[PDB]
């Protein structure tokens, strides 16, 4: 019993964080065999930020220019290249604690793990989710940049983030481990502001679902509703479509507790319109919707009370 | 920016866990050195244990069998002695915690880790946590610079689905017992040093509408609090908040009328840091850690 917001073990990914520092800025890199992963502004300054040409700032550097920090010991760059906003640097000592892994771009409601780290060591883990905007609600300070978003399925971790900046509204927003931003961002100090956030409504059915499974069904009732009426009010409250798939996804969820998806979303639909009247379910006065339908299987008893 | 129930890097205890069996039983021990720590009833404990030798007990570490060598109880906790050391043994102590501390647990199922979470000791001496059967033997630890202080190994389920276990050498937090009968938990109270903590967490991060120009005497907050379910806030605790409140100017009788405002009037709609109730599992420390950046 119980439902905790629950992150991966770190150790995989803990004995793969490096120090990177270039000229006065200091901040993160993944070491993965014989190369250094981390964001490509670590060659800029605070004024280069405005308009940056990276591919101008990067002519100008040498390898000895790059110090890369592994705990005690000091690696030598021998090589750097750039793909898209992430700079890759060829080191002379390949990683011993190399996990199996592979770089995984996720899409929007899908959940990872965040180990939080600071001059190359790791401070914190805590379970976020890539938000309908592409941003992340993660807890982030300065230096924490090139700290990684993972999730470890059987012996192989699968980066899927790396962080770059925070947003004015105290967001964040990164790439996948490719360089490729999540969201319209740029790494340039620009006039950008995050779009208006949406709750995801896949997620918030599996949490009821995972409500039912541990022993909870008040907010159940005896209404069903077509798709389409759903996303008519659902719309209202500022959450996200739910598509045929979402259904699809839901169903061994639906199969487990007996209740269908268009069901379960009549409930979602009178509490949106009620609120909760004082009480709580699984322990939260708020909808959650940092759950996937995958988290629930996961963690959640096979066997429903 | 941002606040989230962080837990420590898991690192240095997934090293350490392995799967435990006896007869039929099934469970998760904790490998320091050339000794193995799991909960006794993976066996009249004394009387059920001398028949029991060595070979009995099976405990596997990764894919590899360690032959078991000798083996003492002490307190709730059994002690098996290995013949391999282990490679991985980090820095640790042994350490009780008290009511209202916090730390993180690394949930295993056959010796496996499966997840790491943050929780807090409840004054009632409970955890709400998230365990299923297989997870007996998990570990709840805190680290100090290099150093793993092991607080908690966790032994059962109550029946309202909270859970129950031991310190390192085998005291029960709580008035629990080891065995199937029917036991309780007691009523439980809110964390309020906690809380106030969490409210001074807000105002670094710029949420400052509970803010009043008013102040409280202690004596007259203890009442209000007494009433609301509110554990007393104690000289110790006032003690505790001043680097809080220092930093963000607000003095901690000042908190203690705005939190005695959102006891009687409540939310009014309204969030604090992403939340609609008071949160109490964050500590004074936890809170100027975490917006400062300790590093392990
Ligand atoms: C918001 N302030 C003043 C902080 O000290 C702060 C506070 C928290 C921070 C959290 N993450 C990153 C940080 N910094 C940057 O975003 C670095 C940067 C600047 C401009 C463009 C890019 Cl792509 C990168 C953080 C910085
Ligand atoms: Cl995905």
């Amino acid at each position: 019993s119980g439902f905790r917001k629950m992150a991966f073990p770190s150790g995989k990914v803990e004995g793969c964080m490096v120090q990177v520092t270039c000229g006065t800025t200091t901040l993160n890199g993944l070491w993965l065999d014989d190369v250094v992963y981390c964001p490509r502004h670590v060659i800029c300054t605070s004024e280069d930020m405005l308009n940056p040409n990276y591919e101008d700032l990067l002519i100008r550097k040498s390898n000895h220019n790059f110090l890369v920090q592994a705990g005690n010991v000091q690696l030598r760059v021998i090589g750097h290249s750039m793909q898209n906003c992430v700079l890759k640097l060829k080191v002379d000592t390949a990683n011993p604690k190399t996990p199996k892994y592979k770089f995984v771009r996720i899409q929007p409601g899908q959940t990872f793990s965040v180990l939080a780290c600071y001059n190359g060591s790791p401070s914190g883990v805590y379970q976020c989710a890539m938000r309908p905007n592409f941003t992340i609600k993660g807890s982030f300070l300065n230096g924490s940049c090139g700290s990684v978003g993972f999730n470890i399925d059987y012996d192989c971790v699968s980066f899927c983030y790396m962080h770059h900046m925070e947003l004015p509204t105290g967001v964040h927003a990164g790439t996948d481990l490719e360089g490729n931003f999540y969201g319209p961002f740029v790494d340039r100090q620009t006039a950008q502001a995050a779009g208006t956030d949406t709750t995801i409504t896949v997620n918030v059915l599996a949490w009821l679902y995972a409500a039912v499974i541990n022993g909870d069904r008040w907010f159940l009732n005896r209404f069903t509703t077509t798709l389409n009426d759903f996303n008519l009010v659902a719309m209202k409250y500022n959450y996200e479509p739910l598509t045929q798939d979402h259904v699809d996804i839901l169903g061994p969820l639906s199969a487990q507790t007996g209740i269908a998806v268009l069901d379960m979303c009549a409930s979602l639909k009178e509490l949106l319109q009620n609120g909760m009247n004082g009480r709580t379910i699984l322990g939260s006065a708020l909808l959650e919707d940092e759950f996937t339908p995958f988290d629930v299987v996961r963690q959640c008893s096979g066997v429903t009370f």
